[PDB]
C-alpha cells in the first residue's frame, strides 16, 4: 500500500562514497539524516557509523575513552559472555555496548541527489560522558531563530536526547541532555504554538509501558515538561513493537502530519502518517491504518540491519515531501509523498 516516488538515482550515498572520519576505521554506515537548506544548497546532516576493519571471530569497535580518545573494544564470537545476536547492540558480561560509534556529518548538493563534503564545514563528533558511544539519528528544526539539533546521545549509562543550536554550521552550542533515558526519536516542531515550544519524544518503558509516541513542552527549549502519550503501538499491526517521530511535523489545514515510523517484532521499519489537533498536538486527529511506505526495494532489504526504511528530515514545496531517508541502516535515499494523498488516506 506504498504511496512514494523513489528517486531513480536510489541510492545517492553509499559508506564506499566516503572517506572515514576517524583515524583507522572504516565506513559500516550511513543513515538516518537529517536535512536543512543554507546557502543555495540541500544538506544531509548524516549519521555516519565507523569501526575498525572486522577480522575473522572478533567483534571489534571504537568508544570513547575517559580523555576523549578512541579506543577499540574487542571480543571473541564464541566468548560465552558474549550476546552479539543483534547487530547493533551487544551484550557482554551484563552491559551493552554498539558495534559501532556514530557521528553527524555535513555533505551539501546542488541537485539534491548527489552529495559532497564541504571544506570549512568539519562534523560533529560525541563530547563528554553521555557522548562516548556515539550520537545518532539527528532531526534538524529549520526555524527563524535559527537550526536546532536533536539527537541520540549514547553511553554506557544511557540513551538520551541532546540539543545543540547554530547559525552559521560552524559554531555551535550545546543545551546537554534534554530528555534522560532511555529516550529517542526527538522531533522538534520548526514553530511554537501559544507561544510555547513543543516536541515528540519516544521514551522507552522496560515494564508497564512500551515504546510510543510522546509529547513534551518547554518555555525555553532547554526544559520539558507536560508530558503527554500521544499513540501506542498497535497489537497484530505492523506497529506493534514500536513507534517513533521521524523529522518535525508539517503544518496543514486539517493538522500538524507526521511521517513516523512503526516497527514489528522482526525489526522491520515502515513509514506512517499521524495527523494532530493544530492547538492540542497531543490529539491524534487520523493514523494510517497501513503504512504509506514499506522496505520494498533491494536496497531497503538486504544490508548492516535489513527491512528499514527510517525518516528523519526531509523538504516540502508546496503539496511535494522529500523525505531523505536511510536504508538497511546502510546507505541514504531520497523519495516524494504527497500531502493531498496523505490526508486523502486519512478519510
Ligand atoms: O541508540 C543505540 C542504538 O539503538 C538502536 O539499537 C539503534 O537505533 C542503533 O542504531 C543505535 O545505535
Amino acid at each position: 500500500m506504498d504511496i512514494a516516488k523513489r528517486c531513480e538515482s536510489n541510492p545517492l550515498l553509499s559508506p564506499k562514497d566516503l572517506k572515514a572520519g576517524i583515524n583507522d576505521m572504516e565506513i559500516t554506515c550511513l543513515l538516518n539524516p537529517g536535512v536543512f537548506k543554507f546557502k543555495g544548497k540541500t544538506w544531509l546532516l548524516l549519521r555516519v557509523a565507523e569501526r575498525p576493519v572486522q577480522q575473522e571471530g572478533i567483534i571489534s569497535f571504537p568508544i570513547y575513552d575517559e580523555q576523549g580518545q578512541i579506543k577499540v573494544m574487542s571480543f571473541a564470537e564464541n566468548d560465552p559472555d558474549l550476546d552479539a545476536s543483534d547487530p547493533r547492540v551487544i551484550g557482554y558480561k551484563g552491559k551493552n555496548y554498539l558495534t559501532t560509534m556514530s557521528y553527524l556529518r555535513l555533505v551539501s548538493s546542488e541537485d539534491g541527489i548527489h552529495f559532497h563534503d564541504e571544506p570549512g564545514y568539519p562534523p560533529i563528533f560525541g563530547k563528554g560522558e553521555l557522548e562516548a558511544f556515539g550520537i545518532e539519528d539527528c532531526r534538524v528544526a529549520s526555524t527563524k531563530d535559527g537550526f536546532y539539533l536533536t539527537f541520540t546521545e549514547v553511553s554506557s549509562v544511557a540513551v538520551g536526547v541532546g540539543m545543540m543550536h547554530t547559525n552559521d554550521w560552524k559554531t555551535f552550542e550545546h543545551y546537554g541532555m534534554i530528555l534522560p533515558p532511555h529516550n529517542k526519536d526527538c522531533a522538534l516542531f520548526e514553530e511554537k504554538i501559544n507561544d510555547k515550544y513543543y516536541t515528540f519524544h519516544r521514551p522507552s518503558s522496560p515494564e508497564l509501558g512500551g515504546n510510543y509516541i510522546w509529547l513534551a513542552e518547554s518555555p525555553d527549549l532547554r526544559h520539558w515538561g507536560n508530558h503527554k502519550c500521544v499513540a501506542t503501538t498497535r497489537d497484530g499491526f505492523w506497529d506493534c513493537a514500536r513507534v517513533g517521530a521521524g523529522a518535525a511535523p508539517i503544518k496543514t489545514e486539517a493538522g500538524w502530519l507526521e511521517i513516523y515510523h512503526g516497527a514489528d517484532f522482526n525489526h522491520r521499519y515502515c513509514l506512517g502518517a499521524l495527523l494532530l489537533d493544530l492547538n492540542d498536538p497531543s490529539k491524534v486527529l487520523a493514523r494510517s491504518k497501513e503504512p504509506i511506505m514499506e522496505p520494498i526495494a533491494s536496497y531497503e532489504q538486504t544490508g548492516f540491519f535489513g527491512n528499514v526504511i527510517f525518516t528523519n528530515g526531509q523538504l516540502v514545496d508546496g503539496d511535494t515531501i522529500t523525505i531523505y531517508y536511510g536504508a538497511s541502516d546502510e546507505v541514504i535515499c531520497k523519495a516524494e509523498l504527497s500531502v493531498k494523498e496523505i490526508l486523502n488516506i486519512l478519510n
